[PDB]
């Protein structure tokens, strides 16, 4: 993870930030990997932050017990139907691993750079890119949308 | 909640964001004993490195962790200060919201709240002094006018 952080969450949470969305929605953001990749929990979550910053990251985090392919569908039908700020969080995550993403292929082929295989990140990636504007109105999609778009376009051409 | 409102008082005040993370993540990292590896690889160094000039050992006393947590706030820099008094400054805040409309007692609450108002200031020149010192000087002095 790269700039201006170097840190995942701390990324993540500068683009919520700067987008306009409220102290809630960046904590959320923050926490993301805090839950996925340790063992704090959605309890020690609500405990400390309460239900609402709990809930918000209960939005986008994987079951962890169920296969990639089905973790990333459920994720794909969360951007498409969560509201602006649960999809904001989701999108967001992935601009900031696909912003390192293009950094890594810039300097590296993208038919092998991809642990999970290029047609399964292909397929992941451009899920979010074709359904997290769903049910949008046009003054309320966050200009970072348009960012991640122009990353999937570029990595997935 | 408690944590955003540090956050809110640290970026507010001016402080770079792993300033401000360090203080939204004080209490989680301490009610559920997060390691400074857990949190060094989840969050970053900096963030890392701030989160560990403010946590308390658990084996020593309340006022041995208090007396230490005050020649802290005396001798360390502005960062580490402002985390400790942002921290004090959000509980007192509750505190006369829910007197006007103390854990361990209000002698040792007083002596506590007085202790960090007393040497936040050290080695500090009047210009570096952020604005929330100064509410949580009156919040102290209204508290514990008794
Ligand atoms: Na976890």
């Amino acid at each position: 993870t790269g700039e201006p952080y170097f840190s995942h969450p701390l990324n993540v949470a500068r683009i919520l930030r700067r987008a306009g969305f409220r102290e809630e929605v960046v904590v959320a953001g923050l926490l993301h990997d805090a839950v996925e990749d340790t063992e704090m929990t959605d309890a020690d979550i609500r405990a400390t932050f309460g239900d609402e910053v709990a809930d918000l990251v209960a939005s986008h985090t994987e079951n962890k017990t169920l296969s990639w392919e089905e973790r990333k569908a459920h994720t794909i039908e969360q951007v498409r139907t969560g509201n602006l700020e649960e999809k904001a969080l989701i999108v967001a995550d992935k601009l900031d691993n696909l912003t390192s993403v293009k950094y890594a292929l810039s300097s590296k082929s993208v038919w092998s750079y991809f642990k999970r295989g290029y047609d399964l990140q292909k397929w992941y990636n451009q899920g979010i890119k074709n359904n997290m504007e769903y049910g949008l109105n046009p003054s309320e999609i966050p200009p970072f949308f348009d960012e991640y778009a122009r990353l999937v376009k570029w990595i997935f051409k």
